[PDB]
């Protein structure tokens, strides 16, 4: 007995409890902490890990100068245990990557890193610490993936990739792998729809993803993947937009099928089905990546509901946030009969918003519980500028 | 076979042998050492760990500026092995917390961290590295806990919490948990009595705690918890006060039922029943947190005894001390038939007493043995001010 | 079940996927990273490790002054997991050595370090973390070895050593060991031929090595070792030279038996048999250790072929490279039926080519896959000079 | 199966091969390395560890100022794997101690640290990471022990302690322990003889120690302990003195029963019985702690032999040495049928000999092999003064 089932329903939860906080930038003032982005969480049967992209550079060093390309040859995926800062001396090497996803099937870690050139990039699949397969760019335009946990059901692991334009129609694929080896792929037909940077989780033996529309939608697309790779694709039905930037709530009319709101740009974000309701994350500000709030919509997975019945602030609107993503706790760690829904929020510090040569981020992680949880702000807390500035 | 019984009597001991000393502040002059408070010890079947609260900041860095609130959003519970300094690169993440307790039931670590807002704070229970339950503030006034080892008997783990005023009547609860899940709670009726920051241990299959009175008592309250959660509550009978600040010994009349001494303030401290005698810890000074001595009182658990029959100095009255707390060694590590009683002393350095921007502490840990042990001073030993000062 | 068989054929592969990159020098600007050379990779059943030679000195420290002899008494072999920087606090001690090889037989690591004086040096064999045997210099002229993975087949581990002149005829031996103990040696007769710094791998139950000629050959010698230690020895047949320095390709006529090209000097490098084809590594420049390319030659293992059918650039010719070496993934990690061929490239920074007091290197590791992989440059990326300069 | 037998003869060896070298001071110029003394080696069934005494202070920090007492309250015993520098972030806490011994019985580590006051000091026995027993000073004059590996035979572990004057008659005891608990002690009658800082090893099911005479002997005492604690005591028979300081070899007449040479002072050192021969370590200089040489004396364990038949220099007489001590490799690591004899040499840097505020040391470790090994110098190699100077 070794593979995780993950065929159970997602736990229905009234609130989200603080899991961990790494304080990485604050520690980085003096300690040896990588400059990072996308601090995503994923879990095995023994514990949860925080994954992150590095530039081979440390905070308070000249190499942190953020003029370096995002898609550089120095870009690597590394990991630490959840709540550990992304420090050099505890870190584990996962992949060469400027885009990533990772997940644990119950026996080993699977990690996928995209590197190489824009026009012909390479996704290298790792399983158990070594390359086992690859996917080459199929559309020759920045092959890329979730930047969050992929999802593993019964020994088969699932993720979503995109190749094509960052601001108009692109192409989308879902992938399936067992023990490091790709055993199926499907092209997701979604004309007029855009998909990036999906936040996925298991629920009831399917994969559900809530992704980012970077073309015209201030709502988030939703992708529901069956193990045979038939999928359903559309938009989160709810009548509140959860992308950033977005328009006022009052203005918004939702749509189960179309992007709405007619604005470009975006941020990675997430949501969890709760029967027919939905929990949705978003920044507080509609115009910038500041603040973090999670909102439950009555019937918001099946209807263009604006029925808000819960709201918990996790980062206040005076503080910088960023990407967020989803994962779940396995049953063997949680001890429950359902899959506990959890999320992470990245808190971006430095350039552009602040006068620094560098940019990094830290995180606050939260897990669904059966109780209301009070509002508070678990913000980054670093004091900028730093010495190297 | 996995759960620890801890149903055995506490070892009767004539003295306390040095276990470990981390030298954390001294190392922090150059190494990457968290700024800490409450360095409590707790043990599993494989070893003992030192837990501590951090601020996400390191010694000799600007983030150590101690103007930050105690109950900040950066506050986390972390741990290292006993005698390791609270350094970043060996540390293990336990909880987001500005108040904590932890203990090991024989299979996994249970850790409890309180964070969130004063008026509606959240205790998050961790078991095996993940959230499994919570307790929300029931009195909306700084929900808080032991800052020391909780106690585990036969797979059920016990701790004490307080919600209410820091200087007058507050409310007190005891909690019981199995595998991360709360299975019972009881309100402790104690009118006119105050309870904070309890130091508890197993003895004979009950939980005994020696807590801090921050209202009127220079004596320490005592709480004795049966596994069904019926409890006995009162004050340590002995005719010597062990709180700080306190009045002269000669002045003092003890009380098995009431606080005595009629002074406010306090410090976390401890004691161990020895049949009907008691070992009690206290600072040497009656007015400040300087020095550390442990005293055995003949019949001091059952009578208002002033019969002192042993005294061992562990920190001299020229050196700063602080909180102290209790724990026990499991039988599987100790190899004995009784539960060895052990304690830790925190040694506070920096503000208020010394001219620094920061405040941290280090520790000396001691374990009961069957021999008299000579007086000495295992003091912190750091040389202040530091560079950042 | 514990010993690795490694009796399987080498995987036939169309390309090489990025495995890892440590970014060691970049991190060394601020972190505590050894000054290194020869960052070779070798793997066990549980993972792959990067081995390296240190000088007991760190980057950005006065001890990194590179006036110290290469064959100094401070020289040690240490290791980290693949893709971890050669940092002090994750490193594992392997041997005292200014020349090395290491490999894992399926039960334990075998490590061999040469130290001591030029005229009578000592190779100390380590197995399972302790000395188990030695080989003393047999020719009293810088006893030395592969600086890469040795090769283990069925519990017996194989390596090649050289004792004698660095620029003319020297003497060569192959060694065989089980559980740390030498069980056979053979002198390799190779008059007029030179062998240094062999890069070997298992294939079909023999050991094949592609070594460096430092006397007259711009082609590489090839050594094929049977388990009874009979061997075949000659030169890589192919009509393209893969040493550096070398002459133009157009000029070159290959030879299965003789060194060709009539130039001295050299660099450690590698190649893999693919049935009758060969993959060969080389620097891009013919005159300096800049760039890295891998080329497949149709029939290049059996014929003086110039039939190039694949070429993948891994480091561009604007960036410094260095030594390269080979290893293979075990079947138990890879999950395949063949031995996946992998290599590493060292990227040298600092003196001579650059104005620094020091010299170190970092690495990019690559593994054979069943797909073409696009050209790119995974270069070191450090920004020199450093502070200590 | 868990306890080590260690009832086998000591391997007869013709030379000593380099095991490891930590380079600790050199790394300490930039890394976070404890200021140490007595870097002794001891081994379990899984590997060998280097133990060391720290002051809670790091190299290049103001706390390294060596005005601090040797017997301070900050003094702790810590350990790392053999060949790792004594760095903070890999170190393991063993005991509070300004004098120590440690050894592994096959199941757990036993560690013994002496701390507390000169006139009534406490040895705390640790087994499996916790206190299990103590020995209080019996003569009220600096209770102290080997500063090297103790010796474990069949689950019973043996060490030697001294209480009394450092320069004239003192009292000596041998101790026996199983699973952390003292099960026997014996007073060693040795009138006119002095014993300090014994270097012991198992051989043929007894414990043999070669100790330091700090009173009148430039020869070393020898102690042979049977498992029932009857002992034989005398001096190493050989006609060459191995203490430092000592008189010329030519002058010396050995003695199996008496100290000879009539000089005070001393240094910890070692020797190994080889049937009736002896290997003996000593500094090269007769007047200072410089150089290291090992010499085999024909019949030197049973006769006042001056028959020198082997000599291997390990540190040259231009370089600082210091204490040395003995240990053995277990059969389960070594794979042999005899106990391999190994030793360590400490290389002292800084005050007194050099102009520094601090004093620390590094080490070179060596293990017996069946071959002559060439002369060389594996010296410390640090470049003093350091910055803090
Ligand atoms: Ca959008
Ligand atoms: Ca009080
Ligand atoms: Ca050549
Ligand atoms: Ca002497």
């Amino acid at each position: 007995g070794t593979y995780i089932n993950n065929t159970e329903p997602i736990c229905d939860v009234k609130g989200f409890a603080p899991f961990s906080k790494d304080n990485g930038i604050r520690v980085g003032s003096r300690g040896h902490i990588f400059v990072i982005r996308e601090p995503f969480v994923s879990c095995s049967p023994v514990g949860c890990r925080t994954f992150f992209l590095t530039q081979g550079s440390l905070l308070n060093d000249k190499h942190s100068n953020g003029t370096v390309k995002d898609r550089s040859p120095f870009r690597t995926l590394m990991s630490v245990e959840v709540g550990q800062s992304p420090n050099v001396y505890q870190a584990r090497f996962e992949a060469v990557a400027w885009s990533a996803t990772a997940c644990h099937d119950g026996k080993k870690w699977m990690a996928i890193g995209v590197t190489g050139p824009d026009s012909k990039a390479v996704a290298v699949v790792h399983y158990g610490g070594v390359p086992t397969d690859v996917v080459n760019s199929w559309a020759g335009d920045i092959l890329r993936t979730q930047e969050s946990s992929c999802t593993c059901i019964q020994g088969n692991c699932y993720w979503v990739m995109t190749d094509g334009p960052a601001n108009r129609q692109a192409q989308y694929r879902i992938y399936k792998a067992n023990q490091g080896k790709i055993i199926g792929r499907k092209d997701v037909s979604f004309s007029g729809g855009h998909i990036e940077e999906c936040s996925c989780y298991p629920n009831d033996g399917k994969v559900e993803c809530v992704c980012r529309d970077n073309w015209t939608g201030t709502n988030r697309p939703v992708l529901i993947i069956s193990p045979d790779l038939s999928y359903r694709v559309g938009y989160l039905c709810a009548g509140l937009p959860s992308d950033t930037p977005r328009g006022e709530d009052t203005q918004f009319v939702g749509s189960c099928t179309s992007p709405m709101g007619n604005q470009g740009y975006g941020v990675k974000g997430f949501g969890f089905r709760q029967g027919t309701d939905v929990w949705v994350g978003r920044t507080i500000s509609r115009t910038s990546r500041s603040g973090f709030e999670i909102i439950r919509i009555k019937n918001g997975w099946t209807q263009t509901s604006k029925e808000q019945i819960r709201r918990q602030v996790v980062v206040d609107n005076s503080n910088w946030s960023g990407y967020s993503g989803s994962f779940t706790l396995p049953v063997e760690l949680s001890g429950r009969e359902c899959l506990v829904p959890c999320f992470w929020v990245e808190m971006i510090r430095g350039r552009p918003e602040e006068r620094t040569i560098w940019t990094s981020s830290s995180s606050i992680v939260m897990c669904g519980v059966d109780y209301e949880i009070a509002d508070w702000s678990w913000h980054d807390g670093a004091i900028l500028p730093f010495d190297i500035d």
